């Protein structure tokens, strides 16, 4: 389907397994878990990332 976003800012991991990307990086929202936090995938690696650190592309 379509669950991508565009990294609003740079997110450096801060958890064991977390996600790590850089502004404009399209996160792949694989499973909206939490309101301000979600599960996704980008640099060939999945993990969690603040949902407010990204922005929808299909809108």
């Amino acid at each position: 389907g379509s669950t991508y976003v565009q990294a609003l800012f740079d997110f450096d991991p801060q958890e064991d397994g977390e996600l790590g990307f850089r502004r404009g990086d399209f996160i792949h929202v694989m499973d909206n878990s939490d309101p301000n936090w979600w599960k996704g995938a980008c640099h060939g690696q999945t993990g969690m990332f603040p949902r407010n650190y990204v922005t929808p592309v299909n809108r």
